DNA sequence: GTCCGACCACGCATCAGC
């Protein structure tokens, strides 16, 4: 009846009764918006999952076809990752449509949303009432916005955004703007959406003619029996979605065959991307041999490049996907021509887990990550390429029809070495080492950096050595040089500027501008920005103490060049200790400019805050000459 | 430990404005 009072967070929620739309009718967007309200209101994940599941239950029973747009709207996605659909809507475009729709000045709303940290609050705060917004239609308008390209397309995107804002009632304007800005801020993402959908199709099975005979399949169960039944049902959907992270493929099959029979039809196959195996960072060599004590592990290098899933289809078709299931086949014409040189004549199909690293041919050495990012993406010709790549395969998932996900790593490494041939500077296995004692491990870790690598990989060989990422999504372990305490390029830099925070950091500063001391010019040269490493209490100690140091104008001895203008200029007085992974040749920052490259400065890779240095003063800080020394001291730069 | 969302540098790709 009235969707304004729709409460999906009600005890003993009845899917057909407590809903707010008649069967056969389309799901109104206000129902999705009121549920977002009930989800952001709480902080318990088990509470959000149940609230979202209460909507999904009403969807599969009243409007089954609207299930896919509801899931995508909840995920704030536009489709499968390999589709490549992107909104192309910046903040300035969204703020332009907000002030245009509500009749306000651009400078009034641009300064507004900056102080709030959330555009949804500005949009919500004359014309005849338009028809209510539908969930599927709103999702179809998001795709319509993303498909617009070419000249005058930005203008065309603004009319569509304006059309939704003039039709938004109650709370819909808050969440439309949040979705269009890519910051839904629900505390609910892919893992909770999957659990809420697995719970909905189990409690209210789909494919059930009105009247729904089973609205709560957990009625005749003990409390322990229901939590166990919903958990095993959830892992069926989680593992299937891990081999096919595609909702456009799973939901139609799930609607017709149920959750239990879903693996029998949604199976891992070449050409369909799969979610890659991730690695968990660990402190030192002791935490490695502790969590992995009762299991023999291998130790492979960690290469600084781009992860590349090489799918080989029956018939020669080759597709390369990225870590986020994005199509990168047009990125590597140079690879698709070198496929036969890596597989034996008996290999008819495979899925390889490799890492693309920029390779120099004349020097026969590895190039830094910046050189790899200079490749042209898009759809290059093999003649116009310039930055060469060398594959470092470290896993095998699919081979000649059979899938290798349920096999230990020791088995996959055997088939990978037997059915594939190495090529120096083209295809070579990740340098591995099966070792248990700490002496060779610490020596192998230093050998990786000497051979221009980030660190070492730790993976079990038998015990929990499967590729089922649904059980342990971070079963692998990272061991970089910057993780070990007492080692790593630590710098004592000065804060000069600070940026207003957004979302979780709204009302505070979310970032800070850091500078190094150029003694020759007697200037403070901005080196990087810093927005991670602080504790929430430490960020308040910084938000208050630095608030007495705000300057209306930058000091004359400050030099930031093409860096982002800080929202607040600060009196240089605070010296902070900052840990970083690497030193990069910056095209934007002026720190140590001219000391290494004639046209570029130096910035920090992965900078994070460590500790305030109250004893040190701005003059007693890391010099630009010191910064230039650390750059040439780096291994990847020394090997060049 | 899991999950989520704050934030970092860099460089190709795109488009409003000229």
């Amino acid at each position: 009846l009235d969707p304004s009072g729709y409460n999906p967070a009600k005890n003993n929620y009845h899917p057909v009764e407590d809903a707010c739309w008649k069967p056969g009718q389309k799901v109104p967007y206000l129902a999705v918006a009121r549920t977002f309200e009930k989800i952001e209101e709480v902080s318990a994940r088990l509470r959000m999952v149940e609230t979202l599941s209460n909507l999904l239950r009403s969807v599969v029973a009243l409007s089954p076809p609207d299930l896919l747009p509801v899931l995508y709207l909840s995920l704030n996605h536009l489709g499968p990752p390999q589709q490549g659909l992107a909104l192309g809507v910046g903040d300035g475009v969204l703020l332009k449509a907000v002030a245009q729709a509500t009749g306000r000045q651009l400078e009034s709303v641009r300064a507004e949303a900056a102080e709030k940290g959330d555009v949804g609050l500005v949009a919500e705060n004359l014309m005849l009432p338009p028809p209510p917004l539908t969930a599927s239609g709103v999702f179809s308008k998001f795709r319509d916005i993303a498909r617009l390209t070419g000249s005058a397309s930005t203008a065309k995107k603004i009319d569509i955004i304006k059309g939704l804002f003039v039709a938004c009632r109650h709370s819909e304007a808050r969440f439309i703007a949040r979705s269009l800005s890519g910051r839904l801020r629900l505390g609910l993402a892919e893992q909770s959406v999957l659990a809420a959908l697995s719970q909905a199709v189990s409690l209210t099975p789909p494919g059930q003619e009105f009247p729904p005979a089973m609205v709560d399949a957990g009625k005749g169960k003990t409390a322990e029996a229901r939590k166990t039944w919903l958990e095993e049902q959830g892992m069926i959907l989680k593992q299937t979605f891990c081999e096919v992270p595609d909702l456009d493929r799973i939901i139609p099959v799930l609607l017709e065959h149920g959750l239990e029979r879903l693996p029998e039809h949604c199976k891992l196959s070449p050409g369909i991307p799969l979610k890659p195996m991730l690695a968990h960072p660990t402190r030192g060599i002791s935490e490695v041999l502790k969590r992995f004590e009762e299991a023999a592990f291998t130790c492979e290098y960690k290469y600084d490049g781009q992860r590349a899933q090489i799918h080989a289809l029956e018939g020669g078709e080759v597709k390369i996907f990225s870590r986020n299931q994005a199509d990168n086949t047009g990125k590597y014409p140079d690879i698709i021509s070198r496929i036969p040189k890596i597989k034996l004549p008996s290999v008819t199909s495979f899925i390889l887990d490799t890492e693309a690293v920029a390779w120099d041919r004349e020097k026969k050495q590895i190039q830094p990550f910046q050189v790899l990012t200079t490749r042209k993406r898009k759809e290059v010709d093999a003649s116009e390429i310039q930055v060469q790549v060398c594959l470092y395969a470290f896993d095998l998932i699919y081979l000649n029809g059979e899938s290798l996900v349920r096999e230990p790593l020791s088995r996959r490494r055997q088939l990978l070495r037997e059915n594939f041939v190495e090529t120096e500077g083209e295809f070579v296995f990740a340098t591995s080492l099966d070792t248990k004692d700490i002496e060779q491990i610490a020596e192998f870790l230093e050998q990786s950096v000497k051979d221009s690598c980030e660190g070492l990989m730790v993976k079990t060989l038998d015990v929990d050595a499967t590729y089922e990422i649904a059980k342990r999504s971070h079963n692998w372990l990272k061991l970089k040089k910057d993780y070990l305490d007492g080692v790593g390029d630590t710098l004592d830099l000065v804060v000069i500027g600070a940026y207003l925070g957004r979302g979780k950091r709204a009302g505070r500063y979310g970032g800070f501008l850091l500078a190094s001391y150029d003694e020759d010019s007697e200037e403070l040269q901005a080196i990087c920005k810093l927005g991670t490493g602080f504790s929430d209490e430490e960020l308040e100690e910084h938000h208050q103490s630095l608030k007495a140091l705000v300057l209306p104008s930058p000091r004359p001895y400050v030099r930031i060049d093409g860096a982002v203008i800080p929202d607040h200029w600060l009196d240089p007085s605070a010296v902070w200790e900052v840990k970083c992974a690497d030193l990069s040749l910056s095209p934007i920052y002026p720190a140590a400019r001219g000391l290494v490259d004639s046209d570029k400065g130096i910035s920090l890779r992965f900078p994070r805050f460590i500790r305030v240095r109250e004893d040190k003063q701005p003059e007693q800080a890391t010099t630009s000459a010191q910064v230039a020394c650390l750059y040439r001291k780096q291994s990847q730069i020394q090997n060049q």
